């Protein structure tokens, strides 16, 4: 096992990486990163996959129609692309792309990508948290998986073990990346924030990938934090600072 608590500063958390090549995983807090839990927007990364091979979606610039609802999140006020929904975390959009695809086409999918319990049950979302169609199976709700089964279907889907195909994968890699200010390095990630009101704790995620000459890392930051300020962005922080610290050479 690995230490990068001196990333965390304090927060509760674990993370996970693992190389392709040699098959070998560096694990921090190994219980935390084998525990299931909402993927929270982190589930974005299988949803795009889902709308374009459903053909509900086709490329970065697809729309889904703004009914013109005034959201909290103002980047969301808009009829915003594949690109700008997934860099926004907008749940409208994502919500509205799944209401368009069967349960049966998605179980199905989950369940040959082993996605944690598969459990898409509560199809709607926990509505007693009186945000109406703000929320999903895959928010605060039934479906639930553990940072390392996060890092193994990341690892599927990106070296082509999956049935989605090349051509919706590589768009889904092109929404995916971020600037890290280091051209040495490719980082790709969706950020994850949900608040577990039966255990009191966050669900806060940074889930995806490091390229860094020749060698490919699949990764899963995750917080457990009691404190609600510690969200997907502040995990995105502590993975770069992993990233920068441990996987730099």
């Amino acid at each position: 096992m690995v230490d990068y608590s001196d990333c965390f500063e304090g927060i509760s958390g674990g993370a996970i990486f693992y190389n392709t090549k040699n098959k070998e995983y560096n694990i921090y807090n190994k219980e935390l990163i084998e525990t299931r839990r909402s993927p929270a927007s982190t589930f974005k990364i299988v949803s795009t996959l889902i709308g374009l091979e459903k053909g509900v979606i086709n490329s970065k610039e697809s729309v889904m129609g703004y009914d013109g609802t005034e959201y909290p999140n103002k980047n969301w006020n808009k009829n915003l692309s594949l690109e700008e929904a997934f860099k926004e975390s907008c749940v409208w959009y994502y919500k509205k792309l799944i209401d368009k695809v069967d349960a049966k086409s998605v179980q199905n999918i989950l369940d040959d990508l082993k996605y944690g319990n598969c459990d898409i049950s509560e199809w709607e979302g926990d509505l007693k948290n009186g945000k109406g169609h703000l929320n999903g199976f895959w928010l605060e709700s039934s479906l639930q998986i553990s940072p390392k089964e996060q890092v193994q279907t990341m690892a599927k889907i990106f070296e082509g073990d999956t049935n989605f195909k090349k051509e919706h994968i590589n768009i889904l890699r092109d929404i995916m990346k971020i600037d890290v200010n280091d051209k040495n390095i490719n980082v790709y990630g969706k950020t994850g924030t949900g608040f577990d009101e039966k255990n009191k704790r966050v669900d806060a995620w940074f889930v995806g990938m490091l390229e860094r000459e020749g060698d490919t890392y699949y990764f899963a930051i995750k917080s457990d934090d009691s404190n609600k300020e510690i969200t997907g962005p502040k995990v995105k922080e502590i993975a770069i600072n992993i990233i920068k610290k441990y996987y730099s050479v």
